[PDB]
C-alpha cells in the first residue's frame, strides 16, 4: 500500500484542482492524507476516505499571519509568508507521519501546489520526492518564461491592440495587464518556477487537445516528466467548495428551455467596484436572455451582498445568489453560455462541459486564458475594453442567439467531445494518468 500526501494553496481555485487529483489518486488504489491551513479550509467531513493534517497556523498562531484578514486582497499574505517561514515546520510534520507510518506502507511522493516553492528542499532533506501541481494552464506558463523577452521589449513597463513580439496570440495590452503587478510578483513567480522544474514531475490541468501549442514549451523548459489531466472531467469539485451551495437553482433551472440561460458567475476572490457591478447588471437586462448571477458576498465593495440593486430590477429572466455548485450547473441542460472571469478551473469546467463564454478578466493569467480560448480555441466572446452595457449585451446574444455565433457554439460542443475523447483508453490523457500512476508507484 502506497500513501500521498497532498498539500494545497488554502484559496478556493487552488483546493478544487488538488482534491480533484486526489480523489482521482484515490480512485488507483493510494491512501490520501491532506495538509492543510486552518484558514480556508474545506469540510473534511466531506472526505471520509481522506486523512487530514492541520499545519502551519495552528493555535497559537505566529505574529506573522495572526491577525491577516481572512477575506480580501490581502488574505493571500499567508503564501510568502509561509513560503519564507513554514520550512522547519513542514518538515516536522512530514517526519512524524513518515514515522506512524504502517509497515506494509509507504509514503510514495508529496504532492505540492506549485506555489509552494519551499516545499522542495524540505522533501529534499527528507528523501521524498515532490510533484507539483499546476493550476494555471500551459499557455500561461509558456508566457511566464517568456518574461524576460517582454521585458526586453518594455511589455512591463507602464502599442496596446498590437500583436506581442513572440505570441501572435496576444496583444501586448493582454501582457501588460496579466503583469501589472512585477516588482510585486516577479519573486514569487521565478521561485515558483525553479522549484517546479526542480522537482519530481508536474501534473497540469489541462489537455493535450486544448493547448497542443503549449506542449513543447513544457517539454523544453521543465526537466522532470509532465501530466496532463483534465481534472473536472474525471469529477466535479462540488465536495471542496468553502461556502454553502445554493441548490434552489436547479428547480429554476428546470423551467428553462434547453440552453437559454446565462450563467454568470466572477468566481472565488474577484471584486469590483459599485459603479461597474450597476453597469452589469445593465448590460444583463439589456441582453434580453434568462440569467443566473452568482454574486460572491464581497463582490461589490462596499456592500455586503447586492445592496445597490433595485428591488426586482432583474424582473422576470434573472436570478442572483451567492453561490452554486457551478459545474453542474454548467451541465445543465438549461444553460447556453457562460459570462466567466476566465479563472482557470471555471473555463476548464466550462470547456469540459460544452458551454460557450464571454470573457471578463481580473488581470493575471485571466487576460491570457481569455485571449487563448476566444482566438486560438474560438470557443467564446472577449469583452477586452470594460463593462459597457451595449458591448455586454451583443456579446451575449452573439454567443447565444445570433447566427452569426453558431461557429462558436459548435466549437463548444466539439472541444467537449475531444475531452471526452482525450479519456478513452489510447487518448491522451488516459494514457497521462496511466503514466502518472506508474511514475508514482516506481518512487
Ligand atoms: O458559485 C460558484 C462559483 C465558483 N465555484 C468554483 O470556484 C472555483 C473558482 O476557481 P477559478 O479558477 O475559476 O477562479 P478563482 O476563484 O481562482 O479566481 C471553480 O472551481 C468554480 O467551479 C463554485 O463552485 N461555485
Amino acid at each position: 500500500r502506497r500513501r500521498i500526501i497532498l498539500f494545497p494553496v488554502p484559496f478556493q481555485g487552488h483546493i478544487n484542482p488538488i482534491l480533484q487529483l486526489a480523489n482521482v489518486l484515490y480512485s488507483k488504489g493510494f491512501s490520501i492524507t491532506i495538509f492543510h491551513t486552518n484558514f480556508n479550509k474545506p469540510k473534511t467531513s466531506n472526505y471520509p476516505h481522506f486523512t487530514f493534517r492541520f499545519i502551519l497556523d495552528n493555535d497559537p498562531q505566529d505574529e506573522r499571519i495572526s491577525n491577516l484578514p481572512t477575506h480580501g486582497p490581502l488574505a493571500g499574505m499567508r503564501i510568502p509568508i509561509i513560503n519564507e517561514h513554514g520550512a522547519d515546520e513542514l518538515r516536522r510534520e512530514l517526519e512524524l507521519l513518515m514515522l506512524a507510518s504502517e509497515e506494509d506502507e509507504e509514503v510514495s511522493c508529496l504532492i505540492t501546489d506549485a506555489l509552494w516553492y519551499f516545499a522542495q528542499s524540505v522533501a529534499d532533506s527528507l528523501n521524498l520526492r515532490r510533484l507539483v501541481l499546476m493550476t494555471s494552464s500551459l499557455f500561461n506558463f509558456h508566457a511566464h518564461v517568456s518574461l524576460p523577452q517582454f521585458d526586453e521589449l518594455g511589455y512591463l513597463d507602464p502599442r496596446l491592440e498590437e500583436q506581442a513580439s513572440g505570441f501572435p496570440m496576444l496583444k501586448v495590452k493582454d501582457i501588460k495587464s496579466a503583469y501589472s503587478n512585477w516588482q510585486i510578483l516577479k519573486e514569487i513567480l521565478g521561485k515558483m518556477i525553479k522549484q517546479t522544474k526542480a522537482s519530481s514531475g508536474v501534473i497540469w490541468n489541462s489537455f493535450k487537445e486544448l493547448e497542443e501549442s503549449e506542449l513543447e514549451t513544457v517539454i523544453r523548459e521543465i526537466p522532470a516528466p509532465s501530466f496532463l489531466i483534465p481534472l473536472p472531467k474525471h469529477l466535479t469539485a462540488s465536495s471542496s467548495s468553502l461556502l454553502d451551495h445554493d441548490r434552489t437553482v436547479f428547480q429554476w433551472l428546470d423551467q428553462q428551455p434547453p440552453s437559454s440561460v446565462l450563467y454568470v458567475s466572477f468566481g472565488s476572490t474577484s471584486e469590483v467596484d459599485e459603479k461597474d457591478f450597476l453597469e452589469i447588471a445593465r448590460g444583463l437586462v439589456d441582453s434580453k436572455q434568462s440569467f443566473l448571477w452568482v454574486v460572491r458576498p464581497g463582490f461589490v465593495k462596499g456592500s455586503t451582498w447586492v445592496e445597490p440593486l433595485p428591488d426586482g430590477f432583474l424582473g422576470e429572466r434573472g436570478r442572483i445568489v451567492k453561490w452554486v455548485p457551478q459545474q453542474e450547473v454548467l451541465a445543465h441542460g438549461a444553460i447556453g453560455a457562460f459570462w466567466t472571469h476566465s479563472g482557470w478551473n471555471s473555463t476548464l469546467e466550462s470547456v469540459c462541459e460544452g458551454v460557450p463564454m464571454i470573457f471578463s478578466d481580473f488581470g493575471l493569467d485571466q487576460p491570457l486564458n481569455a485571449r487563448y480560448m476566444s482566438d486560438v480555441l474560438k470557443v467564446g466572446v472577449y469583452l477586452e475594453n470594460g463593462w459597457e452595457r451595449g458591448e455586454i449585451a451583443n456579446a451575449i446574444r452573439r454567443v447565444m442567439v445570433d447566427e452569426e455565433g453558431e461557429y462558436i457554439r459548435q466549437n463548444a460542443r466539439v472541444l467537449k467531445q475531444k475531452a471526452d475523447v482525450s479519456l478513452m483508453k489510447g487518448g491522451s490523457s488516459y494514457e497521462s494518468l496511466e503514466s502518472l500512476v506508474s511514475y508514482i508507484s516506481s518512487l
